[PDB]
């Protein structure tokens, strides 16, 4: 299975990337909204999980201009956990929203439980 870890901080995406790779996911990586959208468009992830500095006006336009074309699951990682955000996130498109710092195995299960769905 295949995630596309959009974060524009590697020590997180390095993180990500290591747990979900012992799990046995393949890992791709994008830094920037422009990026995320290239390795989106070009790598096709089963899941993205979006955590860019501004999750609401970038994010929310990578996620906009995802779901104009994608119903890819996306698990909306963000630091912001307010209900305004949450409902904003999952409002604008995004199927799950999860506050960093995260649980590795609960992501894990999330991802599972997203990918489930998919």
């Amino acid at each position: 299975k295949k995630i596309l870890i959009v974060d524009d901080e590697k020590p997180i995406s390095d993180i990500i990337k290591f747990n979900m790779t012992k799990e046995g996911y393949e890992v791709v990586t994008a830094f920037n909204g422009r990026e995320a959208l290239e390795q989106f468009e070009a790598e096709q992830p089963d899941i993205i999980i979006l955590d860019l500095m501004l999750p609401e006006i970038d994010g929310l336009e990578v996620a906009k201009t995802i779901r104009k074309t994608s119903s890819v699951p996306i698990l909306m990682l963000s630091a912001k956990d307010s209900e305004f955000d949450k409902v904003i996130g999952l409002e604008l498109g995004a199927d799950d929203y999860v506050t960093k710092p995260f649980s590795n195995r609960e992501l894990q299960a999330r991802v599972k439980a997203l990918l489930r769905r998919s």
